[PDB]
């Protein structure tokens, strides 16, 4: 039934899960600040971490001394209404240890603070969905081993960058509004908070894009704690996540605040994008 | 400080506000169903209603007998993640009484069930914003007399209908992505839940559009309990809300589930849309 | 069926209930000072009060002329597992000064009174002179829900409630009475004993199950221990409003005219036949 | 500093704490049957239990062989303002049948025991044999927070706690003892009296402030009233673990070998010097 039961590293997880429960409370009501201390200090205790890498701290954190642990954590404690929390957990003495490619992830997940509090979590045997029962203070299994639709009917990106797109992006977006095979055009949706847009894609199917354009030549989304984790969820659900040249999980990170492009979603949909890319 | 203090008709209001507090709880966790009974039965008690008109009930409700009241209420108890609750209150023996134009609104507002619970409410002296303090169970004044930006930098619509647009819509959207005056193109955002998209516009400024296209010749949003209320908020904040031919508050409703187009947002922005409209 | 629905005194009340809600929250999680600060600041911004007497403040707080209104409020903001908030509302009658001579009205002038009990659930007993109404706080709502309209205490109970550890300091009446409860001379079963030692709790039980409650005078406390203004008047009022009795031993509590904001009195209250039994011991022994 | 962090018994515990959380919620808002159903269904799906004895169920519930595990659990799911949940965990030792002969171990075999108190706040007292730890439920977290590690009862208290309304049904020892509390023969001040009549509350107060608590045998209750299995063993265990004493009058409660799941015993527990005083009355009077 509940998250605590299912969930070593296991105690690094409920540690994280407790930061989420706490953040969520605070968010239902200075705030990016607070979220960070929570995620940092729950993780640092529990007694399982050795290297943390956060969006807010722009040096890596070495949890030192009386407590070091086998595992590395990368996270965005508060991301962005619909806010969220993203994280990826890696195995293995210093900063260079978060730079494992996404293929090295031991566990990753996100929290979505929307109408209800949702957690998508995976340790390598599919994605499970959990809602937070607030009259119980536990997460509860709502869906086991989710899987993304083969093909969606929703495309998701900021077409305010239309003027700055590469030509592949433009063609793809035009075949979504003007399909020439008879079919209906896709629907569009862009919340502009990354967890909300990523989560919608997992549950409803479709495609989500924050590609490179001329004002973000190497994209805009952080690789370590934003791109790698949702890429891991989506590929675990049987989707794709590409930077447009690689798979996202295969990029060898080179700096903790590295940026990469991001295209993810239903697999058929992402292959239609990769085909437009390749023509150019 | 709190909503209850500020808030006759006043008891029709806290009645509504209590349905919201209750809905919000339920939504943090069959559900459209439940929301409706709440809003209906709180309003019907309080002892202030005579005619209710809901999105879910497709006949009008005559609250009868031991209790009739001076006021008419139109609402969408649950609208759509980011869900919400929309309502408008009118003055004045039967169904024909909800059909007053939006100019007749005594009070209107919406609830937004997002990361936190937000209420935007107005009785004709501006828009006030309230957050729900959940360790208190009261709404709390966060912003008094909000006012929308003169001009925004965000345009909001579903460009999956691009192929079915009128030519004015197309031109406007092209001058938002390809401004020819030198300036930056607008940003795009479309959550696809109407309160979330409307609320963002009020707080951030810009424009929101669910116009007519070839598959919804008379638009898609319900006039009585969706268009009239947010039009009243936005015009109270000093914005505009037009169907593209009238102001929205000036349409004389002709059936409770009437549909109209909807364009609302920062005033400069809506006038730029009305100018594209008029050229065609 | 909600509290806020069923009602210048009206918003004074509302500020009080909001302050109760806030305190309930804080208790559930030095806390003395917070609750006190909640209540004072809530009441004062209701624009209804002119004089506030609090169990935590030595002197009576006078509301700045700016937010001054027509009511006096006396209250214990947090009074104590199980603790409570207690209040009495009087209307300012002398329009001299708003001084603390305005808090010193004898309790037959209570305009409205109440307590909140923070236990398993949060309950509110409230009377405005047409009987006692009880409310439970729904924390899925953030509101109080009415649960019994017009509660009436039992005419006679089967529980006595006092601290028998002051047995060696008892007057004769109190000694005689307790012994009749433990050893009846009428072939009935003894009363049962209950004493939480949080007055809101002991009084509330008394309302709901009936019986009697006593913190009477004794050798170490000749004028009694509980505070007249903002403990004994508010519950004497609730009880009398629910059809019971409340007495000092010699006089209805609500008839005692106060000489000092932190004045003490003996308290004996509950079901009318039990309080009468007690008074019989009192008269018998004073003669 | 959270409960879930600090730990097959481990998940049996977790199911119990989740069921406590759920009950806490429900109390705050027939409820007997719900709490019971929460606890039974939570424990059984921990895949840890084989025999469950509940205060609400006449017979001992045996876990379906499918989810069968190695633990016996005895519990009052809701025991009663202020009420509580109480549990004892024993490990199944005979591997015959899992019968209800498996619940009937004398309490020196408790593997872990605890109670939850639903009051102002929700508290959990929990011991697994290395002392008593206390937790408070943070409802902004949904978790329990540790608040005192290794609580130790006072060596001697100043409160006695029993129902003196059974005074006419007391044995001599209990009569002699109470009177020494109300009227000391050593020039000390009397103890104070407290008795909530919700055992989780009276016992918890006893732990936290020290003193003594008694529901001893009397003429209308010759074997006592409180239940050995899932009331008296769990608190005797907490108390003994916190450095106090718990006795039947004649024997450590934890040494009483049970003959029936709903068996009764006399309970006298608390600070060791007070319990000793009581035992002196007992021996003196039985001789």
């Amino acid at each position: 039934l509940t998250l605590t039961r299912y969930v070593e590293l296991t105690q690094l997880l409920n540690s994280m899960l407790t930061a989420i429960k706490a953040i969520s409370s605070a968010v239902r009501k200075k705030l990016d600040v607070l979220s960070n201390s929570l995620v940092i200090n729950m993780l640092q205790s529990s007694y399982s971490t050795c290297v943390l890498v956060s969006e807010e701290n722009k040096d890596a954190i070495i949890t030192a001394k009386e407590k070091r642990g086998k595992y590395v954590v990368c996270f965005d404690p508060l991301d962005g209404a619909s806010i969220g929390t993203i994280f990826a957990i890696y195995r293995k003495p210093s900063e260079k240890d978060a730079l494992q490619c996404g293929r090295n992830i031991v566990a990753a997940g996100y929290a979505l603070y929307g109408s209800a509090t949702l957690v998508a979590l995976s340790t390598g045997q599919g994605v499970d969905l959990f809602m937070l029962d607030p009259a119980l203070g536990e997460f509860v299994l709502v869906e086991k081993d989710v899987k993304i639709k083969k093909k969606g009917k929703i495309y998701s990106l900021n077409e305010g960058y239309a003027k700055y797109f590469d030509a592949a992006t433009t063609e793809y977006v035009q075949k979504k509004k003007f399909p020439e095979d008879g079919s209906a055009p896709y629907g569009a949706r862009y919340v502009g908070s990354m967890v909300a847009d990523v989560h919608r894609t997992l549950v409803y199917g479709g495609i989500f894009l924050y590609p490179a354009n001329q004002k973000s030549p190497k994209g805009k989304l952080r690789l370590l704690y934003e791109c790698n984790p949702v890429a891991y969820i989506i590929e675990q659900a049987g989707g794709l996540a590409t930077t447009g040249t690689q798979p996202v999980l295969d990029v060898k990170p080179e700096a903790i605040h590295q940026r990469v492009p991001l295209i993810l979603g239903s697999p058929e949909d992402v292959q239609e994008y990769l085909t437009c890319v390749q023509k150019n």
